[PDB]
């Protein structure tokens, strides 16, 4: 999957290899559901500035799933910004 060497290991609450439990459910930008008692272990974030576009990697059950939040207030910086609300560690 994406090359972790590229990828920041931490972001906020996020910290690479730590899991974490959904405890808000959300819609990413993709309009993708993730849904409340899931849990993911975190791999890393990106951050793209000119188009705002973050993405938190995750693994889910072995697989590697991309979260993609576009950081400006009429999309998904109310996620970026309080990831505490969304995801709980352990």
């Amino acid at each position: 999957g994406v090359d972790r060497d590229y990828l920041q290991s931490e972001y906020g609450v996020l910290k690479a290899g730590q899991c974490y439990k959904v405890v808000r459910s959300f819609r990413d930008y993709r309009n993708i559901n993730y849904e409340r008692g899931d849990v993911m272990r975190f791999l890393g974030s990106n951050f793209v500035p000119y188009e705002s576009g973050l993405s938190l990697f995750f693994d889910k059950n072995g697989s590697e799933r991309q979260i993609m939040l576009c950081v400006r207030p009429e999309f998904q910086m109310e996620i970026a910004h309080h990831l505490d609300s969304y995801f709980c560690k352990l």
